[PDB]
């Protein structure tokens, strides 16, 4: 029998493919509304450290007003 298929990565725990966006480049878990980040090129296929649909990534560098230069 010859396989055709698109069918290359289905999410490791639900077992439901995947759905590649092009937004902040995320394969969405389209049952776990989970989305393992392609950090361009490397997809992180861990589900602790991608994002969800219902828990964000909350990202605010130091709001200080911080002496530099020296």
């Amino acid at each position: 029998m010859e396989s055709r298929l698109l069918d290359i990565l289905v999410c490791p725990v639900c077992k439901g493919r995947l759905e590649f966006q092009r937004a902040q480049a995320e394969l969405v878990c389209n049952a776990d509304r989970l989305a393992f980040p392609v950090r361009d090129g490397v997809p992180i296929m861990l589900e602790a450290e991608a994002r969800s649909l219902d828990a964000e990534a909350p990202a605010q560098p130091s709001l200080e007003h911080h002496h530099h230069h020296h």
